[PDB]
């Protein structure tokens, strides 16, 4: 009946009963024969009496309904459609056996293909994920004219990290900030996956009711670009000073990688033709990112194999493998991202970088021995496995253990610091936010504080690539040990 | 003069002629002056006299030269339905070797073709349907795909044809049937057009300029065809062709080859659609090929992990391998596998005889540095291997020890033994002056001779799977000693 902080995790944001006022909406039966529903502003916007029950040809003219019926062969995006009286940008789709027609007054626009080609040409030569992600916020802001453009990337736990930002010089920075998974509820994530673009013209605009809200059953606006916005998010945006937004969904391995989020501090909406271009840019961006990400993964795997092969050849001419490992173990830190590495062999410890103290190591080795079946064991939350590890979480909150034997509890141990310790936040800790009725929950400062609490005593998770490199290292050492036993 | 003795280095990029389905003007780098023109420019464009030493503005007019200069500030630019006298020409424009080349032909599809391949979810399904679709859409008598082999031979892997034509499906041609300069131009250009294999070539005037420079037609679509290739097509009864280059990992994977038994050239708009289809085909093939490779590697890892878990509760690893070795044949394509341990042989499928294994095991022990050793030409390494080439022409050897010459051996048959050729051995061909050489029958016979006593090469993927198997066995052996 009324959304608040206790139920916003389940708000039915796909059936709000309202649209935003920058266009009007007509809902027809699946044949587009009769008008079933309309937004209240259809009269004003299109120049029409009482719309429900009239035929589509009566309301819109036979010529337009004919062209629209043809188009029904993603919603169809049809700029500069000639109405019976003027030009309208029309979005047309069928869902839940309902035809939804969305109208915006047409302006003067370039062909979307040409706008998109200009943008795509300025990222297509990026040859690292870093270079693509940093340039894209600057390019999008320059092309679309928003006050702020950010990219955020979803973390393994569903949190967002802001990884790129272009902004007006007077704004606060969010670069290197995180927000908790709960800042974007599951239904919003489902709709970001389904729709390339999400448009908010005015976070404080009066909603326009869909007549009727409930029929003789609510209207499913999942694919309607005019669909109204959650009061919770509108309040969040108002607290930030944001009045408008457009997000471009980033799809990698068929899932929602993150968003290109465009924010404006005054009501703002892009023409349909520029939105078509943005959608084409989004598709290209996603594919180029996926290709760069794959090449980065391949290069990091090949780097590890090259290093471990050098180690195999080195060890072949060494009578004392323990001594070689005591002299060499620091070099293994270069296989994967870590803040420390150590060697635990025959109840003797050797450490490099950020590691637990020497006295803490026996408890860690005993735990891994009990917990693993002679393969790699890794956690990003040590205190959860070993309460005692809380004391040294600042230095080492995460551990990946590579067994050196199936008959002795000897390990190569990799460590990561508590994630808050490696923050590179460009933001202003003295920047404060106004609130509304829901209070300070709906502010970036509180979002960030909630995130910090969700990852307290935790490190950056060990990725599938980190685990693949650990397995390669485990195997290379089995091989060093076996050939050593063969030849001695 | 080209013949079979020098066609391997024919300078086909500077032939001094064009095909008759358009005309060509060569200007300086700034498109100021006409330097060369095809002899048919007068007839096609309604121009009189020697065009050389006339300004581009004179010959083309102020509007066209302005438009072409603008197109130049941007692959060759394709400008369909340009206004000349108010006539319409499809214009191709490019710059190469400080020369502007302008090509003229008297004057939707891509989305429809791409939509019919985009849902293919195997390389087999994509390449099977593509010949059918291209034939139906572009209206050629035959459409084939061939894929280049590691030695540069072509294998015909897909075919759509008129029911009255002979089949080339499963046929190979040797690397020499496509010379190195032809391969370079197939890599550089998405499309290669032959409007008429019996068309009279049109000279470029002059062929060699006052400075002694030929005109480099590397990027010109009207570039004329080697007399060697025209004779080959005339022997087949082919009169016209268009190829779409297939690019995988930035290299020439093969061609989509469209053949017509009468003259044929597609309009520039349809060619632009075919090029867009070719780019999509290449990217979709690359994606499907990667997926197949990943699935094959993961399949091998899953099997080897099952072998590792199985081995952990076995006291006698030699016995488990004697009982299990035949399953290792499922890791990579092979016709046979066997286990050579403590000088005892266990074989499955097509292998050399019992008597032959010591010599092979001896050779690998001497040849390898304790890692995987593989050849597809056993007789080259070991002359007496010729005797059993029919059964086993290729061998991949996985060491089971660095102190004992114990091996897991994989074998492949002589490649001619695994042939699946759909052609007619009684179909014969007319020949011209160069003779028998320029016929599909002779090309196939030459290929067979180049691969005699050889198997299918062990791929980079086969070798990665062999390395995984070598390592899994090291792990079995080590954990066994750890607990025994
Ligand atoms: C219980 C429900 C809540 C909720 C719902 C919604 N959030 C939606 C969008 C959204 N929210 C944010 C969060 C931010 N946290 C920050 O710290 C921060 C900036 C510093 C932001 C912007 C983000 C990032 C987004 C994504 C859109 C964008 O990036 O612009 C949302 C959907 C809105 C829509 O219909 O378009 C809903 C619903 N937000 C909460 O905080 C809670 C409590
Ligand atoms: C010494 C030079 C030779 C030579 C030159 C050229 N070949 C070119 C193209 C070409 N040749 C073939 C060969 C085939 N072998 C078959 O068995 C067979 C059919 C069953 C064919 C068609 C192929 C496949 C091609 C590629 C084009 C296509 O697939 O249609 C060539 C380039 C021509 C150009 O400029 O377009 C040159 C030059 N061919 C020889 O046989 C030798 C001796
Ligand atoms: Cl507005
Ligand atoms: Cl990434």
């Amino acid at each position: 009946y009324h959304v608040d902080l206790t139920n916003c995790d389940r708000e039915p944001i796909h059936i709000p009963g309202y649209i935003q006022p920058h266009g009007c909406l007509i809902a027809c039966d699946n044949a587009m024969r009769m008008v079933l529903r309309h937004s209240e502003n259809c009269g004003e916007l299109l120049g029409l009496g009482d719309l429900n029950g009239r035929t589509a040809e009566d309301v819109l003219g036979k010529k337009l309904v004919h062209d629209l019926r043809n188009a029904l062969t993603r919603p169809a995006m049809l700029p500069a459609m000639e109405t019976s009286d003027r030009s309208f940008d029309i979005s047309l789709h069928r869902y839940k056996s309902t035809t939804i027609i969305e109208f915006e007054p047409s302006g003067s626009d370039a062909q979307p293909l040409g706008t998109a080609r200009k943008m795509v040409d300025r990222i297509r030569e990026a040859d690292s994920v870093e270079s693509l992600i940093s340039r894209t916020t600057r390019l999008v802001k320059a092309t679309l004219g928003y006050d702020r453009v950010m990219i955020f990337r979803f973390q393994e736990d569903g949190a967002g990290k802001v990884v790129s930002e272009a902004k007006q010089p007077e704004l606060e920075s969010f670069l290197g900030q995180y927000f908790p998974a709960s800042d974007i509820p599951q239904q919003a994530r489902a709709l970001y996956l389904k729709n390339t673009l999400r448009i908010i013209s005015d976070a404080s605009g009066t909603r326009i009711p869909v007549l009727p809200a409930v029929d003789v059953e609510p209207l499913d606006l999942s694919y309607a670009h005019l669909r109204s916005v959650s009061p919770i998010h509108c309040e969040y945006l108002r607290n930030m000073g944001v009045a408008a937004s457009m997000s471009i969904s980033v799809i990698v391995d068929g899932a929602l990688w993150g968003l290109i989020a465009c924010h404006h501090y005054s009501p703002r909406v892009l023409s349909m033709p520029v939105r078509i271009a943005a959608e084409m840019f989004g598709e290209f961006f996603s594919m180029h990112l996926q290709v760069l990400k794959q090449k980065r993964r391949l290069d990091t795997i090949n780097h590890a194999h090259a290093a471990l092969d050098r180690f195999l050849r080195l060890a072949a001419h060494h009578a004392n493998i323990e001594e070689l490992l005591v002299d060499s173990f620091q070099d293994f830190a270069d296989l994967m991202p870590c803040d420390g590495v150590g060697l635990w062999v025959g109840n003797n410890w050797h450490g490099h970088g950020a590691t637990p103290p020497h006295d803490a190591i026996p408890r860690l080795a005993r735990f891994v021995a009990s917990a693993s079946e002679g393969r790699v064991w890794a956690t990003h939350a040590l205190s959860q496995a070993i309460p005692e590890a809380e004391i040294y979480a600042g230095t080492a909150a995460g551990m990946l253990a590579i067994p050196l034997s199936q008959v002795k509890s000897d390990y190569l141990l990799f460590f990561r610091k508590e994630i808050v310790q490696n923050l590179n936040w460009a933001g202003n800790p003295e920047k404060s936010y106004e609130t509304g009725p829901m209070g300070d929950r709906l502010t970036p400062r509180k979002s960030f504080a909630i995130w910090k609490e969700t990852v307290r005593l935790q490190a950056q998770p060990w990725s599938e690539a980190d685990r693949e490199i650990a397995e390669a290292a485990r195997i290379a050492l089995v091989e060093v040990a076996f050939h050593h036993s063969e030849h001695h």
